[PDB]
DNA sequence: GCTATAAAACGGCA
DNA sequence: TGCCCTTTTATAGC
């Protein structure tokens, strides 16, 4: 571990990435679901073809406007890789698709501080940022302002970090919360 | 299954 | 632009 970028000694592992791209050509969704072997399309349920690939394990939402959403990947490069796989699938069906304005939209990470946490003590001295409602959700919601990231903190010490467009905001958010968590370590 | 968190796309409706 | 709509993922309590 590079202790200069992770003073805690723990690196959060990315669990999910959402990315968008414009193939920049209108697509016949009804025909794409008929020809492709792993595609579903219920326009009454959602106005998109839902298509999945095996490597990398992802799910794509393909719209008639030509826009595409890619979910499920574990790295930004995997998300871009999967997105180009879906785009070529559309090209082999006859559509003049491109790869315009690819952009990572959301990054989900998680980690484990490996000690129990007193959530209500945390909520009391960080009330301006936190929301703890154990009968609605068993985890404390921490809305970090700098960088703007939301963290879900649980009694077991497991952490969920979401809202990042760059993986460094994920890391900085965890490093800002780590000394607070150890301060509320359940002894 | 629900409850909560972030994000995008589209279609329907005030 | 707001609300809803779906997909993905860790987490966990009902």
């Amino acid at each position: 571990v590079d202790l200069s970028k992770h003073p805690s000694g723990i690196v959060p592992t990315l669990q999910n990435i959402v990315s968008t791209v414009n193939l920049d050509c209108k697509l016949d969704l009804k025909a794409i679901a008929l020809q492709a072997r792993n595609a579903e399309y219920n326009p009454k349920r959602f106005a998109a073809v839902i298509m999945r690939i095996r490597e990398p394990k992802t799910t794509a939402l393909i719209f008639a406007s030509g826009k595409m959403v890619c979910t499920g990947a574990k790295s930004e490069d995997f998300s871009k890789m999967a997105a180009r796989k879906y785009a070529r699938i559309v090209q082999k069906l006859g559509f003049p698709a491109k790869f315009k304005d690819f952009k990572i939209q959301n990054i989900v990470g998680s980690c484990d501080v490996k000690f129990p946490i007193r959530l209500e003590g945390l909520a009391y001295s960080h009330a301006a940022f936190s929301s703890y409602e154990p009968e609605l959700f068993p985890g404390l919601i921490y809305r970090m302002k700098v960088p703007k990231i939301v963290l879900l903190i649980f009694v077991s010490g497991k952490i969920v970090i979401t809202g990042a467009k760059m993986r460094d905001e994920t890391y900085k958010a965890f490093e800002n919360i780590y000394p607070v968590l150890s301060e509320f370590r359940k002894i």
